[PDB]
């Protein structure tokens, strides 16, 4: 035990069809991958290839059904969590933080939309982010998430390390065990959760505003206890896991094949329930999009300001070839100032295809004035506002949102994140309220 | 079949103790009984003594538990229905009217009190009312309900007729079968019921006011459907039956003895679930109050303006000798103008006894200016207002209310009742809203 | 000592559905009462506006369960008094027959390993046909309390239409009670079997059944250990039924659904399901015409004279829309004749495409007429018909649907005012026996 | 080819509870690893702040079910791998042992006619005592993957404290999966018994069990016909357990409840329940001292050398508060010695007032050591102990609580890296046999 734990490499074949496809996909050019040696990556993949999965097909299929309801406009999608999971914060309080944070948004939003909210946390493997420049502001190789290199500002720590593939799984599966433990404990009781909201509402300086709704919601709660409905849901509370499918070494290693009680056998990425593809890795003929086609998980794709209705439709037809509403989620990150002019044309040409995607709003990644990397709240709310305004007009469904938040209240002073200043626990709850009023009108 | 159906007189003894008691009770002087011959009343009682009961002990015991919660201040009592059931209106639409009417009050009030509402309809035997003068305004023997004589304004019809004891049961048990059928059908689905309220709220000229709450309530509903709670209550909807225990010939004939899975054997009045005793028949040493002591049903007693804290306490100790919270309900009918000064002293001296009664407000019987017999709405609301104001101050629980209403919208013009102009379907729903706001504050 | 009791017509039924009804009842009716039309009209008018015994949503739901019964996924269990009398229309008598029925349900539910739809011969069985116009004492035959009285006197035996109203008052009072009982602890699955377990200790025919009687207990206890909400369940929905004989009563009780569902259609709210008897099933008579007009799930008695071709004609009049379970063909041949006579029918009927429910009635078809004056039925002959009834079906791979039984809660052997039958302890014993038939 | 993997201490545990802990661990410990204290400290520090394998509300709920187990209303079912290896810490292996366990649960649940609390030997069983300091090949004895490695080489056999962290990573990954599986269709009661029914067709020891195997099916089908919500249920709560041997690991995993319930108390969140082995139960040793400090439901192995007086001393150290089910005394005597040795203990223990759970461990106490080199256990000798274990209890009218079994999903016979045992088909077979013991 020389300052670090030592795991040892492990000394049933794929259907020919899925082997060929998976191999054809990975053969394609891949953006933003790590630059460590394949000989070593091969070893880590081997270790990983027969570890216990983070999630299981049955849950992924159940997600797929819930997502449909969302896609069909009878439910709502709340995806949110850390901007970037760090191995260092992979702790019980942190994980309990983001869950408490995510659930508090769910009750409010659920009462807002007057329909079920699907809860997808950014968690259990959000360990790898993409970057534009390979060298960063200090003259070092960019930090690309704990799965690839280290935050520490020195070249040594920034050297891409294959070991971090395994270390990433260890942490992910351990975080995922707690989230299972938490959601199925009383941590997820509907009213133990709304106590917190009424707490926030008294202590918040900017609580006056929500005093209103937060009361109305408590009456909706106490009312359903009145009509004789015991927590005995009620449905047991479900938080699904997700992260950007970036590191294809990692993502492939965690592929597992289904048995055969759901049509035919097929590949499932069991590093999470749902995964999406980023703006900087969505090349239409790319390996990421190809990989998206091969797995049976629900998949989202980010859509930036240079997105064209034509292209958007190409994604919808490759990623959802069988027309299964909810399989595909089109995540919009335009930026408040553009989102109203850019989105509507994209939405018409898409709806026209007959396919039913989930229109999720990403109000984060769009808006950044760079004060550190500052993001003004009003700008975030504004984008989700416009995002609704677009769907209302065209008569489609504003499917859900994608927020980057945390449990520890962050701002100089409090800059704790290993990436970007986002919304703090407070702001995100406060955003949940504002967005709840948008669902009302 | 000479213009009328002919039933034929029927050609297991009481425990000595209950025989003696019941006989001692009836031996006492009785106010407001009918003046037909005992030889004939004996015959009707015989017929009745072995007919199928309207209610069964198990339901009465279950009521007793629900009433406790109400008495303990964790539930609310909504008692209401026809002022006076008539054999002529004992029809499917009428009965469906009062139930629809009673349930619509229940959802609103339940959302108001943010706790369960017990639903007791005046029904299935509210066929006998008391009167002050034996001769009435036209020079005829007073009409005392279809169980005793007839509404028709002629001496012939006013002759007290024993047959009406049986005719009263036939109708009661038939009405009670429908109410069972109705509440267990979809007639009692929570949302099929609130559709009506949102209907009333658009069509009502005076709906603006409630547009507010009626919306908030619909969101509380849609919210509990969101959190994944199927009507599959939910508790199946329960409406209990009740009426003024006035005609002791009738009431005794419908006594039945319990088996022995609830302590010892004891007498139950199975003409209804709960019955109360009127202002004009509550003589403390009276036969009605004695009869109240003998049966194991929950019993209410009306309390007029001449009621004294001392007397009130005597009722509480005779009618609730074992301290079973909820057995006894003290119904207040003071009159808005007096209720605030008269009630509070009564409430203190009672609470002081350690017993826990249900404080139900009767805002009807108090207020009558006699334009017909006119009752102004604002005066009714005012009494329930003051009734709350009293309990709030002393810190006790405003237990429930007792309203006299109907399904057909009544006012000259529309005077349809066989007794008093009360609240119409509309006014009573409107009263349910006003009273819902009193529970909120 | 009797006591006559006195007596505003709401809106009448649609003119269009009425014309159809009229056209229907215009057919000749069999075995009807011989009272004045005028008096009979008055009484119909009373009942035209009373509270109904059942309601439409109940019937529309029964039909749904009857669909599964007919699709070979559930079992029918019809049973109750041979003849309801007004005098026994009491609390212990109904408590009894409800109890006997539920006990049978529990054992057959476990035996068939599928839901048992519980239909009770109750709240309305107050009329019976008579092939004897003058009886054995030389009085006008007794035709049920809905028509005349059992008392062997000329006066009592004269058909009184007020008995229409008296019949209602008792049917609604009786139904008010089964509702109450069935929705309280009287239909608690656990409490219900306790009565069976004690039947196994206290019967001489006990050692035979103790085996299975224990198995059922461990099934019950097994699901308590699994922690399944008592709080079902379905509580124990018991539907009401009777033979639809006196037409004046059944038409007064015709009501129209409100039509927030489907369209507007006639229902007979005197009951949930009704059937039409062996002697009143004339294909072009008023009774089948009636069954056509009403929406209720309907049944027909089939005897030894039945010809598969006619049995088909019923499948086409009654279930023209092919709604599975709408029509239940009840078989009452006789153990000796069941095995030979039934199959040809099944085949011809199954060939129509329609899905009927196949119920067995081993009661009427098996009756000996004892040597001590008292009429009687034999128990083995009864079990046997049900046995053969199953064998017939097993062979053709069709679904033996259920049984129709004339039983009682009181342990009697002759305190009935009609035909003989089984007793509490005998029907329970039968359920056990039909229970083993289901297992194979 | 291996791969080392690198490594902010949150607030430490209360000073007051720490002093108690210190005082406790100061006692001498048996069968502990011989690594450097410094290195062992580093590793403890890692684990001092990781995510826990269980959480307190889970343990506080298990305790509640264990209270009923001890009050003779439920049954304990402990079972799983003899020794978890890191290399078999795979998806098919855990799917297997979870499956084997649930199958056993179904049969015993029905047999005992009462809830069975399912506790799995999983997610943490990575250490074992050794009465042999040098093994048969002359290498430092293998002491579990948590301590050293199975590979017969000197290097691998040296105690490495990084195995503390590796042990956690696998225990949490493994627990992450049982959660997933147990909350999906893998613990569907119906789907679970399907695997049993097929065991009755495809076993040679089938005709023996088909009887009961059918009964269980009809129990299942009976409750489907009653219309009980699948949607339980409890889904199938499977608790994690292992022998608490390596103390450095168990103390790192000590966490403090947040105290919105009760007071603040120590829990060992490395598992749900843990037990203390025959060789490390020294009354004044560190291992019992540990059991005192932690709140988890605890158990102790009792062998042939046990003296009722000492057994009592356990009842008083461990369950000083008399919380029913807190302490489970496990018996591993031996079929030949169970019947004579156990009773005196029960009596002396029941006499204290305290309510312990009485679990039976017919695994260690029954082992022959075969004549072909391979160590082995005999199956009949195993059933017998459980038999006698029941007889002992029946006689004294005390409650035989449950069994502890070393089993597996894979049908093996010697692919384990530890002691011998039963196989999937053998444990299932045992559950059936213990199932009939419960019925009498
Ligand atoms: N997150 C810490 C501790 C840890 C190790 C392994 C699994 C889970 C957590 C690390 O990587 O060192
Ligand atoms: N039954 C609710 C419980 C819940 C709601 C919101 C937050 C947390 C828990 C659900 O599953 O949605
Ligand atoms: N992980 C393998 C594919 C695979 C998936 C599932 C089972 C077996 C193999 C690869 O990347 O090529
Ligand atoms: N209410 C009517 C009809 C009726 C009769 C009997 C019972 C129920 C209703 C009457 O008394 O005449
Ligand atoms: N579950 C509710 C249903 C209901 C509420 C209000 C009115 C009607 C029905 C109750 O029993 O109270
Ligand atoms: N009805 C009887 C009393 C009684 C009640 C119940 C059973 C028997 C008798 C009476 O008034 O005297
Ligand atoms: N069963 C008696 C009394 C009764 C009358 C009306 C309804 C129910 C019962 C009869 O019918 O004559
Ligand atoms: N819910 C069960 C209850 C029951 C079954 C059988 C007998 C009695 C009661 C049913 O209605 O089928
Ligand atoms: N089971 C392998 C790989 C693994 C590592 C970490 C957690 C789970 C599995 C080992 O422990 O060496
Ligand atoms: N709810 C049952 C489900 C179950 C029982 C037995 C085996 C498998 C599953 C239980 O946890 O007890």
């Amino acid at each position: 035990g020389a300052m670090n734990w030592t795991v040892d490499i492990p000394i049933p074949p794929l259907p020919t069809d899925l082997r060929t496809r998976l191999d054809a996909a990975l053969a394609k050019p891949a953006a933003q991958q790590p630059t460590w040696p394949a000989d070593q990556a091969l070893a880590m993949r081997t270790v990983l290839e027969s570890v216990p999965p983070v999630t299981v097909p049955s849950e992924i299929v159940r997600l797929q059904e819930q997502l449909a309801q969302v896609a069909k406009g009878e439910a709502f999608l709340l995806q949110g969590g850390d901007c970037a999971e760090t191995f260092m914060d992979n702790t019980e309080p942190h994980i309990r933080g983001n869950v408490r944070a995510l659930l508090q948004m769910a009750v409010v939003l659920t009462y807002g939309a007057s329909m079920p909210v699907v809860k997808v946390a950014r968690i259990a493997g959000q360990y790898a982010k993409p970057r534009s420049a390979d060298i960063d502001a200090l003259g070092l190789r960019s930090y690309r998430g704990d799965m690839i290199n280290g935050f520490a500002p020195d070249a040594a720590a920034r050297e891409h390390d294959p070991s971090r593939l395994v270390r990433a799984y260890a942490n992910a599966s351990a975080a995922m065990n707690l989230v299972r433990a938490l959601t199925s404990s009383g941590l997820a009781s509907l009213h133990l959760v709304h106590d917190w909201n009424r707490e926030f509402v008294r202590t918040s300086p900017a609580g006056a505003r929500y005093e209103a709704l937060a009361t109305e919601i408590d009456r909706g709660l106490r009312f359903m206890s009145a009509c004789g409905v015991a927590d005995r849901n009620l449905q047991t509370a479900e938080i699904y896991a997700s992260h950007e499918a970036l590191v294809l070494d990692y993502e492939r290693a965690m592929l597992r094949l289904s048995d055969g009680d759901d049509g035919e056998p097929q590949l499932f990425d069991l590093s999470a329930h749902t995964v999406w593809i980023g703006e900087r890795t969505r090349q239409i003929d790319g390996a990421h999009i190809a990989f998206a086609q091969v797995i049976a998980n629900p998949v989202g794709v980010k859509l930036g300001p240079n997105m064209t209705p034509e292209l958007a439709v190409e994604y919808v037809e490759r990623l959802d070839p069988h027309n299964k509403p909810g399989r595909l989620t089109l995540v919009s990150r335009m930026g408040n100032h553009k989102v109203r002019d850019l989105l509507p044309p994209i939405v018409e040409k898409v709806q026209a295809t007959g396919h039913q995607v989930i229109w999720q709003c990403d109000p984060m990644h769009g808006n950044t004035h760079e004060s550190f990397k500052t993001r003004h709240f009003d700008r975030i709310v504004d984008e989700v506002q416009g995002f609704f305004e677009v769907h209302r007009a065209l008569g489609t469904h504003p499917g859900g949102i994608h927020v980057e938040i945390t449990g520890e209240n962050v701002t100089a002073g409090r800059y704790e994140t290993a990436c970007d200043p986002r919304l703090n626990t407070q702001q995100s709850l406060e955003l949940a309220f504002l967005v709840a009023e948008m669902l009302r009108d």
